[PDB]
């Protein structure tokens, strides 16, 4: 079994000859150059099985990408794992290798107007199917939008993907969260789980606004420093947004701050299209209840250019219920990846 960076990548006869492409929390993820189809691949090396966490990510991954197939979207190719339960320490999922990602393209390039609008308009058109089959990605950003040089661009990482549940959103002010900081909408330290579509176009929104200036536009540094940042730039809530805040504390917190303007898109992105920061300031709005949904983006005049909603395909089987891993012991867990990974195995 070949090592990169002093790791064993057992990854059998069919992939050979790799190289390293990045690391992170859930392991390492290469380059390997696939025996039967005869092409480059990503191959990450998972190892969840002592947290159940960490299965319980592992096992979103795996689920939702199995089940969706769409051009915006990463696939899983094959899945490699033990042939017994009791054997299986290691899980390897292989996915179409791609170029770079928008974050590190945003390094090194600022992009023209044009590249934008066709980025954005594939993000909307994966997330259309993506919300079409009742499901949730709750953590885009850039770093997770895969991009090659005929310029298709792909949404991948569905670790902390849910099925949408608005009738369980509620929480307290406050609550902790897990999907990433600058992305995070402001409902999220308010009153929402993030178990809503509004979520996602929040982040959207986010993208959006780094692609027109290479800069996160609300780049908090801390939790509650995150909401300092979007209520600086968007200004005070209306009455009406406050009387849509759910939480006494949350209610509170806002009715204590002192009054603060909106800061105009057009002094923020002084170069950018007008159709653009229309769109930005839909997908930018405090009350999710008022947030424009994926459908409306996609018909937005900034991607006129693009929309086809018979070329925006949807999911035909969407997910009816909750998956409930919140309350699944590892060991069972365990079992359900043994289970959804059983289709890639000889015989
Ligand atoms: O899918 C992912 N990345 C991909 C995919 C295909 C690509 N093709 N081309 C590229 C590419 C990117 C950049 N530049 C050039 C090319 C790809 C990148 C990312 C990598 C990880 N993935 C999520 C994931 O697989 N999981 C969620 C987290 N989970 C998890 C989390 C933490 C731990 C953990 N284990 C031990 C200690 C601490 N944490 C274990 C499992 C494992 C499953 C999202």
């Amino acid at each position: 079994p070949e090592m990169v960076r002093g790791q064993v990548f057992d990854v059998g006869p069919r992939y050979t000859n790799l190289s390293y492409i990045g690391e992170g929390a859930y392991g390492m993820v290469c380059s390997a150059y696939d025996n039967l189809n005869k092409v480059r691949v990503a191959i990450k090396k998972i190892s969840p099985f002592e947290h159940q966490t960490y299965c319980q990510r592992t096992l979103r991954e795996i689920k939702i990408l199995l089940r969706f197939r769409h051009e915006n979207i990463i696939g899983i190719n094959d899945i490699i794992r033990a042939p017994t339960i009791e054997q299986m320490k290691d899980v390897y999922i292989v996915q179409d290798l791609m170029e770079t990602d928008l974050y590190k393209l945003l390094k090194t390039q600022h992009l023209s107007n044009d590249h934008i609008c066709y980025f954005l308009y594939q993000i909307l058109r994966g997330l259309k199917y993506i919300h079409s089959a009742n499901v949730l990605h709750r953590d885009l950003k850039p770093s997770n939008l895969l991009l090659n040089t005929t310029c298709d661009l792909k949404i991948c990482d569905f670790d902390l993907a849910r099925v949408a549940d608005p009738d369980h959103d509620h929480t307290g002010f406050l609550t902790e969260y897990v999907a990433t900081r600058w992305y995070r909408a402001p409902e999220i330290m308010l009153n929402s789980k993030g178990y809503t579509k509004s979520i996602d176009i929040w982040s959207v929104g986010c993208i959006l606004a780094e692609m027109l200036s290479n800069r996160p536009i609300f780049p908090g540094k801390h939790y509650l420093d995150q909401l300092n940042h979007i209520l600086g730039i968007l200004g005070s809530p209306s009455q009406e947004d406050l009387n849509c805040i759910i939480n006494l504390k949350a209610r509170n917190y806002l009715l204590s701050l002192p009054h603060k303007n909106k800061v105009p898109w057009n002094r923020l992105f002084p170069n950018a299209d007008s159709k653009a920061l229309d769109l930005l300031d839909k997908m930018l709005t405090f009350n999710p209840h008022k947030r424009i949904e994926v459908e409306q983006a996609l018909a937005h005049p900034y991607l006129e250019q693009y929309y086809d909603p018979s070329d925006e395909p949807i999911a035909e089987a969407p997910f009816k219920f909750d998956m409930e891993l919140d309350d699944l012991p590892k060991e069972k867990l365990k079992e359900l990846i043994f289970e959804e990974t059983a289709r890639f195995q000889p015989g």
